């Protein structure tokens, strides 16, 4: 067959991809992504579509425009279990047309040197010597199958994991994602009868009994029109998330037109710390294949442009040191994790709580407002719950009299607090990867244990 090199190889072109060769492009290097989709379907994996402005700034990524941006948005509106209390947080985003955004950055990309094949298949690794090496491609349009040799694969194939999951399973970038550190979530976009109220704000609903393990949402696309879904938790033996979604949606979303659907779908949703490692010998891994998704409030969008961000400045590195290894491109993973995964690690331990609480426990924290606003705030965009504010809370929960796993939220802090310390002492070379990776699992299922 027909073999081809170039300098990287990137195989997926959503939010992830994108940032990827959007970061890498203009840079001297030769780089080739492809895609599955078709150019016009590039970008529309079902997605609530909702990304916050300071993610955009974290990175100065140009803000979606014109048809990308579907509606500002200026903040959320959050609901405790009972519908009794709800707690707006301020604070600046986007609700996007997700495919018209994710096209023009990588339109842009191509502008700048980027080449991109659509309708392209990446089927088999090349791993040679200990290595990725490439790619065996299937493009549709010509018919061709072929070989792309690289130095570095950039795997950014979002939940399916489809290419690193054909690698040598001794390699730690095949770490697999247990079913209960993932959501399955499922969301339609309606047009509404009547204008929808506050139009500017997300609304999500906590409720451990219509979105176990999740929440609902329903997040306006502009004055008539909404994307309304839920993410419940795998691995528990729910039944279908349709269920839930057809048994519940008329308690969230009263106002849709039903007969006024326009798009609908599910896909899987990963809610955990990030792969180990993100990078091994010829091989970087972002976005959900990689695991960048908040496991708190299931964004990966803002995320995954972060682990393309970084995955360009590990490339660039490499490329300056000839070294492809691990070793070599290992900035991917200090980059992630000071950017986003050491955050990442502290809310899955919250987001383990969070899920074991009762809808009564939910509406009692509200209601007592046990964290103020501006703390959910802060400890949702940097991962930390402080332990004066944990102190503070639990000042509040001593006052209730029933047994509850409120009690442990000062416990919980403080696994935060190691496990975040722990990210922030992430190995400074592979050599350390176990040790360090032993450690972690070792808060983990302390932490689990904990809970009980
Ligand atoms: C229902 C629902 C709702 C939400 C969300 C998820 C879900 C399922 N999330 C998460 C967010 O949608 C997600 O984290 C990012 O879109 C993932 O971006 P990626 O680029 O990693 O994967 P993504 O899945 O977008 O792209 C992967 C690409 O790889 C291609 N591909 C896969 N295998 C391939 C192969 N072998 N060869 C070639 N191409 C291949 C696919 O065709 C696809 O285009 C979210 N986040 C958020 O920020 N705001 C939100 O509101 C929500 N809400
Ligand atoms: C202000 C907009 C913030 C982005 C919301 C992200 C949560 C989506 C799953």
């Amino acid at each position: 067959m027909k073999e081809l090199k170039y300098d990287v190889l990137i195989i997926g072109g959503g939010f992830a991809g994108s940032s990827a060769a959007y970061q890498l492009s203009r840079r001297g290097l030769k780089i080739l992504l492809v895609d599955s989709k078709p150019w016009n379907r590039i970008g529309d994996k079902p997605c609530g579509d909702a990304v916050s402005k300071a993610h955009f700034d974290k990175l100065g990524m140009p803000y979606p425009k014109g048809e990308e941006l579907e509606n500002k948005i200026n903040g959320i509106k959050l609901y405790s279990p009972d519908m009794q209390t709800v707690w707006t947080v301020n604070g600046e985003g986007f609700e996007l047309n997700a495919p018209l955004y994710n096209q023009r950055v990588l339109k842009e990309a191509q502008d700048r040197g980027v080449e991109i094949w659509d309708l392209t298949t990446a089927m088999k690794p090349i791993f040679e010597d200990g290595y990725v090496k490439g790619a065996v491609l299937f493009n549709r349009r010509t018919n061709e199958e072929l070989t792309v040799y690289s130095k570095v694969v950039v795997e950014a194939t979002g939940y399916s994991r489809s290419f690193r999951s054909k690698l040598p399973p001794e390699l730690p970038i095949t770490e697999d994602l247990d079913d209960k550190d993932a959501d399955v979530a499922y969301r339609e976009v309606l047009l509404t009868k009547e204008d929808i109220e506050d139009h500017d704000y997300l609304r999500i609903f906590i409720d451990q009994e219509t979105s176990p393990g999740g929440y609902w949402w329903y997040f306006p696309k502009g004055k008539n029109k909404v994307n309304v879904g839920l993410g419940i938790q795998g691995g528990m033996g729910y039944p279908s998330i349709h269920e839930y979604y057809k048994k519940y949606l008329d308690k969230y979303a009263p106002d849709v037109d039903k007969s006024k659907l326009l798009v609908k779908g599910g896909a899987l949703v990963p809610t955990r710390r990030p792969l180990y490692t993100m990078a091994w010998n010829g091989i970087i891994v972002i976005g959900d294949s990689g695991f960048t998704v908040n496991p708190v409030h299931g964004g990966g969008k803002g995320s995954a442009m972060i682990s393309g961000y970084c995955a360009a400045k590990a490339i660039l590195s490499a490329f300056e040191t000839g070294d492809f290894s691990a070793s070599g491109l290992w900035d991917m993973n200090i980059c992630y994790v000071n950017e986003y995964g050491a955050k990442q690690a502290s809310l899955d331990i919250f987001r383990r709580f969070l899920q074991k609480l009762s809808n009564d426990d939910i509406n009692y924290g509200m209601k007592k407002k046990i964290i103020k606003e501006e703390d959910l705030l802060e400890a949702s965009e940097k991962g930390d719950l402080h332990l004066s504010v944990a102190d503070k809370a639990m000042r509040v929960i001593s006052g209730l009299g029933r047994p509850s796993l409120l009690f442990k939220l000062k416990a919980v802090a403080e696994s935060m607090k190691k496990i975040k310390e722990l990210y922030l002492n992430y190995p400074r070379s592979p050599s350390s990867l176990g040790s360090w990776r032993r450690e972690v699992d070792n808060v983990l299922t302390e932490f689990n244990k904990s809970l009980s």
